[PDB]
């Protein structure tokens, strides 16, 4: 029990590092996709602009 | 020791899902970095 009760502290320390790693890893994508929503509309407005301007 | 031995199993199968829900959430950040560059090479074609 002395060798196991340190390990249950160890894994519980790891999964309490794990979910917080998942938190910041979502926090980037939430920042990343939002500006990509701002950026991709620039391409679509440019697309209808040039194709009308082509002829 | 036996009911404790269930717990070390049931954490170890819990953290494996816990890293995967982190791991799958890493993939979309690789996806957004991929989609930006095909958006940007669409963009600089238009600005010229």
């Amino acid at each position: 029990v002395d060798k196991l009760q340190q390990k249950i502290k160890t894994y519980k320390r790891q999964i309490e590092e794990a979910e917080e790693i998942a938190a910041l890893n979502l926090a980037k994508f939430r920042k990343a996709q939002q500006e990509l929503e701002e950026a991709e509309e620039r391409a679509d407005l440019a697309e209808q602009a040039i194709a009308k301007f082509r002829t």
